[PDB]
């Protein structure tokens, strides 16, 4: 993804403007080709006006030019590119959200799982490399940069998140459907396990587990349902004709006829189409949107990490279950131990603009 | 459902363009009937106005394609396309995510009932198979596919979903009402008996079981409210006249008039109206989509795979309760146990494009 | 409601339009009246102008026509009709999910509240008892068809949602409020009581009924906040304005003027608004979306059926806690215990058209 | 609020119309002093216009009327009223969903928390008090009707939300921000209190009551937050800015020009501009909604009734847990011991036009 | 943010419009920049075609003019600019939903983990401060203002959020990511360990408490995952192409021409755009929603308070779990035990206005 927040942190005067300088993840990245077969097809027309075609051919161009324009509804293209747009952002952040994360997994696993012991450790980070082999296996399923980082099992095992005793088990599973489950239910198979050997000290402990689990086998599952159950073909058909047909409406109404004849609302020569250009811009780059966002797991700029939010969650959850499981610094009181209160200071970068009346309710200074 | 998903990964040059190459689940598909009777009968219009009126006769037919013309608002039209497809594209996606799976319950089941004896291995099976039954009733019911598939329910005895002894006690049931909800009495009915011997050792095991299944018959009783309830009949019927209002308004008000009597905007004749044929394809396409997803579970293209999913829940289901219960690889050292951290190599398609910065914050470049 | 769900399963080539057959639940049930009322009003207006006004006060109505076909802004109206109407349609829907069902109470309540003899027996009934008399209270509260079939709380008592001692201890709480909270309480009373002589086992199953009643009583709570809390009035009537404002523009602005005055488009005479027409029917049908929808508790064609889901819920829930309660068949070994996999067989209308490859995910392909 | 659910129970012919003949609640009563205003500014430059302009004044005045009718863009209007209302409206239901509703507390405590005798009857009624106590506390932060109810904690004091001795520890707490938060605390401490007397006998009954106190104080801190975090000021103000912009456009732009200058489109006298009147009635209505809505705590008669719901939930939760404790009518059988089915009966006013096939699935009449 | 709550409580005749008279968070902070070189690069373009150009360059320019007043398409901006604020103020308000608040787990903290020794003391306030350090650690990488206050980790440690042992633990972690889920991993080995010595007294406060935390660290990975994944960068340039397209095309489109030529729609002198400094207003201000709230983070004046969130939650929490453990008033009797209902009194500017029949159902006035 392309990340431009702490651009846009204050409302400023050239704000959003400034991001019209970004070429990574942006609409001239997107547009560039299809910008340039237009205006070059359309340079080719007003060129055929000019030199090409006879003073007869001439006005019956003259008369489809005065057609085409008639048919640039710029209005009905609009809505049905707010509405599908939106349709795909919604469907492009509910992908983003079932994304396989180990955070919640992580922090029940070393918080109910135990033992300092070999046994323990061994306990911990087998449960964390379950959950993040579901990950790997539902991740090369759907994202092509992790299936070029994962073309085959036995990279997932040269990887570490699969052994090779796992792998054995995994290809002898007799299924013609995904195997991103199998993990999954390793983990349950792991948990019970460590249920029966007191390891999970208690059944809540090992209910919440299970719960979390599962609550993480249904993103992978959500995954793969986004993959498999795409926008509607129809529907992205309808909305690639609407901004077509107005293109192709837009490179015949807009060529710029000679003022000779004296056609109202063409009494011009700017030979650059410009605010057929910049419409352009508009209504291509808003189908731009949905054709970066459609798949946010390809390899666009503005596609999600996925192969870095792999590394992220398999190193952090190998800590979180590891070094971090029973080293607390001891129990120490804290700055505001003998102080009713508890603020925090401020530096002189933010003492002097805040520190003003805290709001009580809209009701109360009646 | 059609998926296009590889297809539309990166963001390419002719990437929604060639989509409309595509047939299957596509706009041609569902529009080429409509548009050769809207084409015959535009054609047919236009054909008596040239061969068959009398010069008087097309005096008046002239003044009633100027009088349709007026009326031809595109606008109005998108946004009760637009308002209404976004609803049955809503519906269309929470109708997915009823869908009865037995993922969520099948790593309860394997974790929380036990035994490796064949008493144990049969509550296992039969608590997935009880899961599946309620898929298969509420399937039948909503799904056209599913029900040519199992038109009576001595088809699903013959399939295994159910046997000879709980069809007798589920034909014994007096009740006028589908009986989907059925096996799902009997889960619980299953679960309870095997807490009271201990093959669920506790009782958080046991809850869990049943939230879980609750889930599950919520979710069949999700698609049974959308099949009962459907979009509003008045709403469909509104869009419907309002798009057919529109193109009977077009096949007149589109006709080529004669340019001898120099009717402005009507000096030409192409004798195809190509941009009310693309706006044929747009409109009536746009309610297409709407056609098609309105009800989800019947044969059309882009329709579920509805008998799909039944095959996968019931394979992946008895795959993971009945072989898959307790036999972990044992208890084995990682790739990472000698490291601090834990990072998976990349292969030389994935190590040179990434590889970059990692991301800790929108303050941090400050 | 009307269920046309069957008729709209596959997208057909005259599917919408043989809806626009259907009468139950239709636009033309609906708007009859208000185009017979609106062509009258027109026809009215068009025989004054024709045999009633002399020629100098058919001028000044001439003037008229062309200010207020000026007015006549269609698109403005679709806006508020598109937003209001989603609005409604929002409500509609989650009206319907608060739907008082005990399905998930009546399956909590088979697998704890246990017991062959007549007091568990009693124990389950009486708590699907305290159940359905909650759904029936608050369907009385907020839907005239179940009012009008328990116009008092003795009709509820003949009916047997209600017992005489419990009608005594109902009519004898001193409270001004709608008292349907009142069977959740004496659910939560009844649980607690068996709880405490174990019929319920164990607390994760005691839990687990609080937890299902909660979400049970919250739903009943529900359906009385969207009775109390309408859509809210000034919304109901901006949009009301603006629906008839412009067909109070219509029914001046386009009346047939006399052609001999000239009056550009304005050429034609009809004598029936026939655009004018599929207008009304597109804008005031719009709007009867919302009229059948903001209480989808009445009498309406396309309203709920809330008597039946009254009716199924009683029998279902006193189905399954009496009759279903612990009589599984004998667990017996399916189909698929000697085959590792498990796959249903087709029947011949099914098996042709699928038997296709099966998605394992996009990336795969590559 | 305006409840209006009953008169739109049934579309019916003059069904919204009927609507527009209410007062309380009404755009009229919102609008009436905005409407005479924008009528009486528009009578004063048409009485300028006639009477006391000069005849070349008046050619500069009518130049300036057909400049701002051509900037009178009533369709951008709609879209960002639509937008904006439809958040207010969003935040508006969620503001009503987020009311501090003791019904789900009061089950779980008198399920629970055990005693017929005072101390545990004290019990059940302080903890009652303190979850009422909790609503008092941030209803009147956020309604100014409450606040007029309890000007000071003085007055929550004698209304007996909170005692004495509960108001010297709400005094003594050392905290600058709103202390809506402490009776949940309180809560919390008293819950803990009775589990240690086993007036909770089990733990899995005080988990369930902490669950659902914290569902109770996370929706008093929502009515914080939706109190504090208005609408953003800039989006209330693009939205009035553009109406206003639009009004002061029409109060130039459609004055009724003299017509012997023969300026098109005006020719005409109507001396009150009845049409921009109902364009003021719909998009200043429009606004209204926003107006009513952006905040529902006020006394706007569409305002929530917050001292009705403090008044609710205070009485009931008390009749629950102190009188509704533990009195069962005696376990009896129902009229549906000796019936294997179970249907209510019909009155004769729902027995005639119900009784109609019961609903089984679409797929089934195939 | 900017409260303006308790101005629009009630809505009175100039309601919004005295919302034009606000300064801060307003429109005209944000847009006077831009207004200023919009309209200083109108003038200067006016006062080109008055006194520099020659009047053959004059009638070019005016062709210029009658050009770009064609493509101000101030419709489509519109919809680009709706459907794109609304996806920002989505985020917008799920980012503030997001905000680590740790009201839900201080009372879990002060229910569950028991003890009036300083050892329990210290156990309820670690566990406040490890879930306050998670608050700081994410708010200073996602909002600059909490980032200026915590530049470094020391000023993390001089604050009292970490301490010094915290402090070489928390450095120590060998980790390239962002270390705020860290204190949440101390959390569970907090709470793990009281419940080993049986300050956590049952099995399900301790799940209580790690279900309450792992909703507390998911809020906190929100917040990183709005700060990463931005609104996609080509829709924020579409938009803002769109608009100062629109922009472009205005202060060319609507220069005023010389009226002696006889321009139509051109026969004014204003000499000051008053129309299209109100449309920029609109259109401008309509970006500027958006372009304050894309990063509510940062120092807008309309954006969030995270210094007060973070002071707010450390001062309560510490306030709930330490002063207010334990510290009950004694249970004694409320206003209501000899009262069988239970009713708060009225102040006189509150009892003459209420007082109104208690809504039962709408169906009951049947
Ligand atoms: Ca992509
Ligand atoms: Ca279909
Ligand atoms: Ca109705
Ligand atoms: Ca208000
Ligand atoms: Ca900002
Ligand atoms: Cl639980």
């Amino acid at each position: 993804t392309v990340t431009y927040t702490a651009r846009v942190a204050k409302a400023r005067f050239g704000g959003f403007s400034k991001l019209l300088l970004l070429w990574r993840g942006s609409i001239y990245k997107l547009l560039w080709r299809e910008l340039l077969c237009f205006l070059g097809l359309f340079m080719a027309l007003s060129a055929a006006y000019r030199f090409v075609l006879t003073e007869e051919q001439k006005r019956y161009f003259e008369k489809l030019v005065l057609y085409c324009d008639r048919y640039a509804s710029l209005i009905p293209v609009s809505f049905v590119l707010g509405f599908y747009v939106t349709l795909v952002v919604h469907r492009w952040w509910n992908q983003y959200l079932s994304m396989p994360l180990t955070d919640a997994l992580m922090c029940v696993v070393v918080g109910t799982v135990h033992g300092h012991d070999e046994r323990g450790r061994l306990y911990r980070r087998t449960l964390m490399r379950y959950a993040g082999l579901s990950g790997v296996l539902i991740l090369r399923s759907v994202s092509t940069a992790v299936f070029k980082r994962f073309p085959t099992i036995d990279h997932v095992v040269e990887a570490g998140f699969m052994t090779r005793e796992e792998r054995k088990k995994f290809e002898n599973l007799n299924s013609s459907y995904n195997k991103y489950w199998v993990p999954c239910v390793w983990f349950c198979n792991l948990a019970a396990q460590a249920r029966r050997e007191g390891r999970i000290r208690d059944n809540g402990a090992f209910k919440l587990l299970l719960e979390e689990l599962n609550v993480f086998r249904s993103k992978c599952g959500m995954l793969f349902h986004y993959d498999w159950i795409s926008v509607p073909l129809v529907y992205t058909q309808v909305v690639t004709i609407a901004v077509y047909s107005y293109f192709l409406a837009c490179l015949i109404g807009r060529q710029f006829l000679d003022p000779a004849q004296g056609y109202k609302d063409h009494d011009l020569d700017l030979c650059v189409p410009i605010f057929t250009l910049l419409q352009f811009f508009f209504y291509a780059g808003w189908l731009k949107v949905a054709e970066q966002l459609i798949n946010p797991f390809g390899e666009d700029d503005d596609d999600f990490e996925t192969n870095f939010l792999i590394d992220r969650c398999f190193q952090v959850s190998m800590l979180a279950v590891d070094e971090m499981y029973d080293d607390l610094a001891m129990l120490e009181k804290d700055l505001y131990w003998d102080a009713a209160e508890a603020r925090a200071p401020y530096t002189a970068a933010t003492a002097f603009l805040m520190q003003q009346p805290s709001f009580q309710g809209s009701t109360f200074d009646i």
